């Protein structure tokens, strides 16, 4: 729901100028006349919609599906970034594989003796889980991941298929993620791959004729095959070599890719022929990801250096950066074209017309379902749980959540907003400001959200695009990141859209080097109100993905983008467990519908359970996070608040008497459209179950006060709009779509302006 | 009564709405969760109220003047006095002597 006006980019949304994402936040604005051409047909785009459950083998050792986790243990909520968590891994594998002591334990642990080894053709079979509960102990590890890679090695050596029973059952949600590869991203893709061959090196050829080897002639003795492992497991490691610096190889790669983007290419190195001619660097120069993270890149390091292993080494030593990019990563590789399919625009126009106020948006499908779990601890210490969904609450949400995707549908979102911006007697226009631009992506939003943190902040740093430098790493780190998927989402839509464009250095501040950014053309009508720019024959020159997208037509999104639900009845009711906690909240809810009839208050108190209709509560009870639901909403709040803001300080700005009077007719009338919203939901499930609720409390309160005869005003009409709108706000605080401190800055805006027809 | 209890605190019944077809073929085993389970069993109306009496006073005409319900009730036979007995701490198993 971002609102922004297209005419002054610098004073509205600083944050989406590509001068500010290359570094120039200067009076100076990229200059719209310069140099050579380039055509993307690629990018790398991760996966929307996607909610997963993936089960961890009997052994195998799958060594892209655990790099693969890595990144969404990383990504779906933060721990450190995935380059930090592989060096952890390694210093892991080094401290349990590589130690003796270890493996003499648990051999020692799984049968007969510390000490005494025996062939013992009597032993049974033995639990993995077993094992696993032996390594919590022994190499107490913060990410549970780790003992699971260890431990299915062990019962990939283990598997004569005597000593190992293969019964267990382990599951892992993979969840959303950041659409597009920030540097940072790459550098962590690299990364990963650097754990695929690590991974790929434990089950080998080698760790497989551990079967063959020990098969002959039979079972032999146990106090061997603790120094074997050791050992077999260290010529995996060793053999696994840090080699290439992932930093040194994406700095390298990107740089030489910005060498011969640019018009300048100076005296000393222009890329030779050959490496020019190596596989893939065809589709990696027209790689639009690969550009923005040029950008991202450049403008913190200020410089682009290589490695010089080249000219030959990187046109034989990396491609392998493609292999990376290609198995491993998320971000898998798509034609550009396919990438915007969930995107639309809509234009609203004067009679002429110009556009007056332009949509950008995207489709999403809400609901279907809303699931609601309470977790059960198999073993103390571990994050492992069964999670029993325990439907009639989920089945009780759902049901009111039906009526909210019908009332808050994006498509119902674009109707009402391009109906609104009219003014009396047309025409226009430049005053009131221009033509404004308004940009909804839940997609973007869903991340903050699943960040637990508030949209409003990085929303913020958009139009000022300054940010807060006291504030601890993390969190700006997490703004930062969102603040990015911003701009590359804008980008990626401004290219989709027109793929003929220009790439120009920079003048250079030093000067040194410069950076590479993007230009557009497009042709249209005769007279522009729309931000700087000439438009000089019918055609226009321009730096910014916003102008260049303001001049488009409407468009017909191609996929609805349904968002979907996880199952976890299917699954999980018989199945073990991943980082579950930060990503769902526990179930509890507090509101309280207060009063004034005949000079006296009346105050009624109501919890979560009464609002379901059960007895009594069962607090163990937690509910999955619908992230996605909420940021659609976010959609809807965003406007609503940020508009008035704005139109507050624009009629105390504005002096003209016939402007004002303007002013106030957006305001009051689409605050009713909030009004009549919000009450919508007040009459649902709950919503009626709430009313009924505070409205009774309230008439056995006046029982004994004194006489129940004023309860008749409690059906009067205003009465009976205010406790509805109460109703309706506090169901969507119930579910995860309101937060309290959100829902009262509505409040406060439903109020600003009186806000309420009695119309009879 | 049950009914009266429900809408009173609920104060809407809302349906599943399965049925016409469902809850008449899936479930009348709401009627065998009632019949087996439950400390509740089916009875006919006239005795379940067989311990209750009803008296009246009067005036010369004459209408009650004092009308006293009640249930007709035996006392005692025994009071049983124990002292309980641990057999393993931590639990609740207890002999009662």
């Amino acid at each position: 729901g971002f609102n922004l006006k297209v005419k002054d980019l610098n004073g509205s949304a600083r944050g989406l100028t590509q001068a500010f994402a290359i570094g120039e936040l200067k009076n100076q604005l990229s200059v719209g006349a310069l140099q050579l051409p380039l055509q993307f047909t690629r990018t790398f785009s991760a996966s929307m919609t996607s909610e997963l459950l993936w089960e961890v083998g009997k052994g195998n050792i799958d060594p892209v599906m655990y790099a693969r986790l890595f990144f969404q243990y990383a990504q779906a909520g933060g721990a450190l970034s995935v380059d930090e968590l592989v060096n952890q891994f390694t210093e892991y594998h080094q401290s349990t594989a590589c130690n003796p002591e270890i493996w003499r334990k648990l051999t020692a642990y799984i049968t007969g003796s510390s000490n005494r080894a025996i062939k013992a053709d009597a032993v049974g079979k033995v639990p993995p889980t077993a094992i696993l509960e032996q390594l919590r102990t022994l190499a107490p590890s913060e990410h549970e991941l780790f003992h699971h890679i260890t431990t299915d090695f062990v019962c990939h050596v283990l598997s004569p298929l005597g000593f190992i029973l293969p019964d267990a059952a382990y599951v892992y949600r993979v969840g959303r993620t950041a659409t597009y590869p920030n540097f940072y991203a790459l550098v962590d893709c690299v990364r990963a791959s650097d754990l695929r061959r690590m991974l790929t090196a434990l089950s080998s050829v080698d760790s497989k004729m551990l079967q063959a080897t020990f098969k002959a002639k039979g079972a032999l003795a146990p106090a061997l095959i603790s120094q074997h492992l050791a050992n077999a497991a260290t010529t995996a490691f060793e053999r696994s070599r840090g080699n290439f610096d992932a930093n040194a190889v994406v700095s390298s790669v990107l740089t030489i890719l910005g060498r011969l983007w640019s018009p300048s290419t100076p005296k000393e190195l222009d890329p030779s022929a050959r490496l020019r001619n190596t596989n893939g660097i065809d589709q990696l120069r027209s790689n639009l990801a690969l550009f923005i993270a040029y950008q991202d890149m450049v403008k913190q390091r200020g410089r682009a250096e290589v490695i010089f292993s080249d000219e030959e080494l990187s046109s034989t030593i990396i491609p392998w950066f493609i292999e990376a990019m290609s198995e491993v990563s998320p971000f898998k590789l798509r034609p550009i074209n396919e990438t915007t399919s969930y995107i639309g625009q809509t234009s609203a126009i004067d009679h002429m017309g110009q556009p007056s106020h332009v949509v950008v948006y995207e489709d999403w499908q809400f609901a279907k379902e809303i699931t609601a779990f309470t977790p059960v601890k198999l073993a103390n210490n571990s994050n492992q749980r069964f999670l029993d969904v325990e439907p009639g609450i989920s089945d009780r949400m759902s049901a009111t959540l039906a009526p909210i995707g019908n009332t808050f549908a994006v498509s119902a979102f674009v109707k009402n907003r391009t109906a609104v911006y009219e003014a009396v007697s047309q025409r226009g226009t430049v005053n009131s400001n221009g033509a404004e631009m308004t940009l909804g992506f839940p997609s973007v939003v869903e991340r903050d959200y699943a960040l637990d943190r508030d949209p409003m902040v990085a929303i913020a740093a958009l139009r000022t695009g300054i940010v807060d430098e006291s504030l601890e790493a993390r969190a700006s780190n997490d703004l930062k990141r969102s603040m990015f998927n911003y701009y590359a989402a804008v980008m990626h839509y401004a290219v989709a859209h027109n793929p003929e464009v220009v790439v120009s250095e920079h003048q250079g501040v030093a000067a040194e080097q410069g950076s590479l950014y993007l230009v557009w053309n497009v042709r249209t009508e005769l007279r522009i109100p729309v931000g700087y720019n000439a438009i000089e024959g019918g055609s226009i020159r321009t730096p910014e993905p916003l102008e260049a997208i303001a001049y488009n037509k409407p468009i017909q999104p191609s996929e609805v983008l349904q968002a979907k639900v996880l199952d976890l009845a299917n699954h999980t009711t018989s199945i073990h467990i991943w980082p579950w906690h930060e990503a769902s909240t526990e179930f509890a809810y507090e509101d309280a519908y207060s009063v004034t009839i005949r000079n006296k208050r009346y105050t009624a108190e109501v919890k979560e359970f009464e609002l379901l209709g059960l007895g009594q509560r069962r607090e163990r009870v937690r509910i999955l996070k619908p992230t996605v639901a909420h940021a659609i909403i976010q959609m809807w709040y965003s406007w609503f608040v940020e508009d008035d803001r704005t139109l507050a300080a624009a009629r105390r700005t504005s002096r003209d008497d016939a402007e004002k009077l303007a002013i106030d007719g957006r305001r009051m009338q689409n605050a009713v459209t909030l009004l009549r919203k919000i009450e919508m939901i007040g009459t649902t499930g709950i919503g009626a179950s709430a009313v009924h609720l505070a409205q009774s409390r309230i008439v056995d309160q006046m029982a004994g006060r004194g006489l129940i005869d004023d309860s008749s005003d409690l059906h009067v009409g205003i009465n009976r709009h205010r406790i509805r709108i109460w109703a309706g706000l506090a169901v969507l605080q119930m579910m995860g779509l309101l937060s309290r401190s959100e829902a009262e800055a509505l409040t406060k805006v439903l109020g600003d302006s009186n806000a309420l027809g009695m119309v009879v």
